[PDB]
Order: structure tokens, then sequence, then C-alpha cells
């Protein structure tokens, strides 16, 4: 089994995180079913994303 873990969402050419005053935690990608963080960072060079919670590698 598994355990859910902490992540940057996957950066997508039509899915972008915007800044922190426009980024709150909790759940707003009913697709992800993770839980939202806030903290934006920037994933990609020319792509940015948010933090969330869900299934990551180890």
């Amino acid at each position: 089994m598994q355990t859910q873990s902490t992540c940057p969402e996957i950066p997508d050419k039509t899915s972008i995180c915007n800044s922190d005053a426009d980024c709150t935690p909790g759940s707003v990608d009913t697709h992800s079913s993770g839980v939202a963080t806030g903290r934006c960072v920037p994933f990609n060079e020319s792509v940015k994303t948010c933090e969330v919670a869900a299934w990551c590698p180890v």
C-alpha cells in the first residue's frame, strides 16, 4: 500500500497556478482529488504550479 504525499501539481499548457493572493489551499482541482496547499511555485521555467497533496513518487 501507499500514502498521500505533498508536492507541486504537474504543470499543464491549460492548467496554470497564480500568485499566493490567487492561490488557496483545500481543493480546487476535483480531478486531482488532492489537498491544495496554497503556496505557488515555478514548477518549470516558463510554467508555474501550486503545491498540493496527492500521490507522488518516492
